[PDB]
């Protein structure tokens, strides 16, 4: 709704970053490694301060909890492209906020970054998911084969985008 | 009225300004991205600091409220000009403080730092700005055409300015 | 089964390692000369913090005691090998959570780090770790003589291993 | 034909690899912006020394020319995959050293670094080489639409890859 | 003509660019003062050599003889623009290189890059000048008021711009 | 006997380990990727220079040719053991010169280094190599079960190891 | 007289002195540019720790209120010369306490630094403050023609100067 | 007039600079002590390579010899002002190249540095030189009293200025 | 009596080590100068942390009362030997822990450390160090001429040392 | 008397230390200038901390009351001297601490360090001073004329020195 | 004779060390490992430039031959104390320069660094070096036991000392 | 005579201060240990290059042959004070050059350096020095006891100095 915002990731913000990154079932969905010091955590967010191929983002309501997390990673400014990644707190997901997160990094994407293109990456395993993004505007552009090791077997990923044309015309 | 006072901005004022720096409404009026965690703006603060070709200053009211920033940026040393920009918080806002906080970054660029011209940048679609940037004095050198990207399209921004000699001496 | 997790090891975490570091029975598993230094410990962490090669573990409960710890270490990434350890503090041993954690470390190495080998050392006078090691699969590929001294003499050790074909079939 | 041989770059090689990164046509076929000062490439070069996320190959014939490179980047440790990119340099092209090459990149993957998976991108306006790949046993496996931006335009490219149990026992 | 090619700066160039730097009739074009020492220009240059906000070109014919400089600065990545400043070493003024160099520069900023818009400052008192780039395609969108002190006085600058759709639809 | 000399590796000697190094079926020997840079070997060997857990030595004869290389690894100073590699170019290997390295080597570890066990790694699928190092003294420790990738599959290889004590009467 | 002190500038000081020089009408008798931020004088503060080329003193009362600030700068050990410049807080003006200060800066430069010569620098639009220095010995040696932009033109600036020779005498 | 030049100062200069700090009749114009090294010559120019404070340049006549040099220093950039100095070897005195020298210094100070002031110091033992400046448009705006400490004794200078005013009209 | 357990120094402790440090009576039995500044002692400390030529351990009792201080230096990586220096607090002398301490270092150095020597110097003018030390197996094996100046003249002192396989096997 | 004793010069004490340094009559029998910075001593001190060249003390009374200061610099390891200083704070001269005190530095010296030779510097127009030390066992060496520069005038000063035979032979 | 000399090491002269100390026979006499990187040497000598610890040096003839090296290590300056080790080259051994040197190394330490004991080390199945010493002036202080591993066993080495009153009253 | 030329010592000069840095008769007039291998001396040179309390200066003759060193050490910014010392090369000594150099030394120090005061350290069994410098306006103000130990005992100096207004007043 309404009540959900996009902010800039800060360091007072990474205790709730580690705790999800520890979190198997949530790290399988960004088919990331789910162990990560928090010490690691930290030195690589000091790292990556001015970089500018990515932009990490909390997600608050209104009384500022911690709903989840938005990223755009791997900009390119000549492609002017990206890769859009969420995570929803367990507690939070199935409420509905889903779209409204997958908008909103749209918006900053489109609106404000100027990109062309925004791709992502979905469990074929997970249609379910692959159908809310069809909802959102996403397309297929690739079935990548055995693309990534998770839970002891390779899965299948949907690679999906939308264009900054369709976004901002509909 | 009259109790504002100008002073440089130090690193104890920087959450005002990061706040400041988040805020899509207030940045889209400086063309910029509203977007910076506290650790990029403290860390290129800290680098600026023996930064000669710009100044930043805060604005406060005789109980030390924190209202606005004036900044001079890209000065020149031959030049001699800067780049002027203004921002208000917006609890602050239309409280007729724009033209006092302007007239002393004239005064302060003009009287103190002997520059020549001061330019700044203000969105067509923003004729408000422009008018008042023009009852201080300022006059149109240029309209840039789809010079920047806000809020989904290419738009165009005044470019205006004024001289430290017109300045001076008006009243002379 | 579900109480006893795993998560990566914390700065805040060192001093419960230290203290098990100063027990010289506890270290003798680990073949590592008990008695260092805790800043030499901090150090020697905040030096591999990004070091691939390692994943350092500790085991807890629900109500977030330190039960002990699980590494892994020397992970190969051609190879896919890495060497198993693991210590339970002294105040939870005879509780059966060995098992748990074994488990643990091997879901861990085949599920999601993809490897292909592990494999571990065990003094041969420590028979019900051996026998222990056997029953959650690992078989002896050495015997290797007098690699180690402990206690005043040279000892022999196992060498065990299991692959990930067999844990994940 | 069998004469070819494989070694890692070394920075004697860069002045090969500059001219390459410089030539508009060549680095159109890697998607890549085709201006690189000789320092930047090295000092890029010098700091991926020990990156172990790529490996970077000098193709070399009996008497040393150097023919072309064959790259394996964002080597995942965990997935086994990687990206293969090759270049023949112009005046050794359409010599029939493509196949060969591709070969020795695959037999070095699979047998030797024991990665899964290799994949590439192709543009979609090159079906010469979409083709080529298809007899070396790649697969299509995405049509990635207006990915990138190539002289003047956004285009498509084909993702293929090929899985090392399919490589290593098809003869089988 | 043909044999005219734009590559990027390297440090052997570096001679060239000090020997124009250091040439004050030269250095009036891009409003820049004709001092610098060769150790000022080429710590310049390493400090520069990571930059994504600016390209630096040197201009050659056949031969490889040194022409002049194309240079594309203040490249941002979400407004896609850039200003361009061109030199032409006073041995070629006048042989109808500037066409074929502006146009290189501009398919190189709109080919490859992919930037949006394009401009550039002329001295108002060098009204061949701007004729020129009128007829190039650049359109006066300022008329900068003492905007640069230059040879014991201020002068006025016109700012011209062109588009990437205007460059490319032609 | 004589004309064969060992000494420490040098700078000047990189270009002779590179081009080993480059060789997949000598590297195979070590179950190590072949091709590696020489700025990676270069680096890395600038690195160790006074890492007291490695001793690399070169095989020089009497006209001072490069024949090949000795090398001692995670040497231990508790455990006092270490690992023994050896590599002979291959325009110098069926000259019997094997032998004499392996025992120069094994004379460096337990009457200079003071070492009490030396260990190495073979392929099984190398039986003249195994057969070379039992004739020398090691004996088997291990039958390692898919330790290394190599040339397309995993293979067994042995450990095979001798004592100071072995050595010196 | 004996009340006020004289002693080095401190870490915690530089608020006092970071407080003057937000005053406009307080630093254009230095010529220095107003508002500059803390962090900036404070790094500056830093970096001339050890320069022997400037001395900075605060000037205090009995009970320890800072009233001023006294310092040299661009002490020249062959020519032995200094410029000496002085700032007294608003709330202390008009207490008469200029006089013993330029006395006790001038005692410092002529009694232990062992200097030749103190010069400074006086806007001519200041005549009450070139009079009082003419009363502590010092004497015009230059009118410096349109030297400093101040306040929104050029201005003219005296430079007075005393010697040793004078003072010890 | 044509055939001298002005261009920015070059390490591969140094050795003429050198030269001249080592007379020490000619260093007595600068008020700087003679007998400096050479690396400390170059380590003060490495040190302000990026100084915007200052300008040091070399002049050369149409065969490319080092005729002198010409600075700015102090360059300030609110005041617009600077310190002019200039420095003709010997064996270049006397061909009445130090007019045109000056007018180029001046040329540069106001119609490309935009500076407003320009100033420097002369002994007034060297009144030659000040009538020399004098010619020039420079007007004496100080008479400093023992200044400097000059072969072994001090001395009085002039201050000597010219606007820019003055200078382009 | 059995009651004491030692451990590896650690910064914590650096208090305690400072105290002694700047012992004339505590040092002179060391032949060390006694006077040492908070900060060169840790700053060295900090030095030394992955120094493996040395080993130095606190004794702490029952109710971890900070004892004495065991140490091990100039461990040799091949001759396997190393000098043994001990300094028992002075309000904790004469209580009987010299035995047991000297035995946990013989313990240490010989069944973990795997040390085949280790040896100390004692004054000559300290008979009754030497003696300890025989009853605990140490055995003269030089008398240094003049090795220290100490309290304001040259001194003797005995080196004494003691082997692993003496120490493992005496029992048997 | 019994209960003065030197130990080392830490941190804790520089606050003591500076308020002397900067207190004119002090560092006078120094020939120091009484301007020093709490920054510039404590930079001082951490740049020093391992320098063999020199001891510093305080000194203290039973109650750990800072009494004042003892010094050996310029210590030389083969001619095995060292120069000595001290310094007692205003509130503790002339209670008879000046003889226990320099006894002390000469026993560090000589029954410590193994010195062979102290020598120190005593302003001329001190004739007590001189005495004082006389007694103490030194002897004049030398007159230096006009050697430093205090209170506007050059002064003159002894150059005393003891021997370490002597010392110990007594 | 007359005409040896000893001069401080320099860079230049490591050659000729490096190849001494991959000497096993040689290096057996100073109980340390003949194994040794031309780095390992150069970087350790870099590294002690400053050290005042110890002198390190090359002995020569008149023809400015290498003959070998004395070194004084672990000078201590309070005790006033050093280890004398020294070497000389294969081809060299036996001509009678030993006494020489050994002499030459005394005169240094006792007239010039003004040490009070000079000691060293030697194996004691050498006895022909002992005796050698002894009539140098060296006397036992020590027998000690299995010091050091050499050649595959524990040797025992005698340590010996000189006095510098011995040494200057001859 | 003459012919003389002082110059600020330059890294090129060092082989030459090495050559007398290792030369045991030509530092005991300096009270220095006769040992510096060329790379202390090359650092310390380095480091001192700035270093304001120093100056180090070369004597060549008319054909650039260096003959010897004057310098002034332990200069004080508030006193004014300097230590001289003097070496002149073995082969060019007894030549008459000493007078010559130790009035350019103090020519310099006072008529350009502005120092009020120099002063030298002699042997005492170097009378021949002493009468020199005694010749040359120095003047005997301490016999220093037993102050440096040469040559394997301990030996006396004299110190002597000379005053500024002496020096350059003294023909007036």
């Amino acid at each position: 709704n309404s009540q959900l915002t996009l902010r800039a990731l800060e360091r007072g913000d990474l205790r709730f970053i580690h705790n999800l990154n520890n979190n198997r079932n949530i790290m399988s969905y960004w088919f990331e490694e789910p162990y990560e010091s928090f010490d690691e955590l930290e030195e690589l967010y000091n790292k990556h301060i001015h970089d500018n191929a990515e932009r990490r983002f909390v997600v608050e309501d209104a009384q500022k909890n911690l709903i989840g997390l938005v990223e755009l990673i791997e900009i390119n400014y000549i492609h002017r492209s990206a890769e859009f990644q969420i995570i929803i707190a367990p507690e939070h997901q199935g409420k509905g906020f889903a779209r409204t997160l997958i908008n909103r990094a749209l918006d900053y994407s489109f609106t404000i970054l100027n990109l062309h293109k925004i791709y992502l990456h979905v469990a074929v395993e997970n249609p379910k998911a692959v159908h809310l993004y069809e909802e959102c505007g996403f397309v297929e552009e690739g079935h990548l084969v055995e693309e990534f090791f998770i839970n002891g077997r390779y899965q299948d990923v949907k690679r999906m985008y939308i264009l900054q044309s369709k976004y901002l015309n509909r």
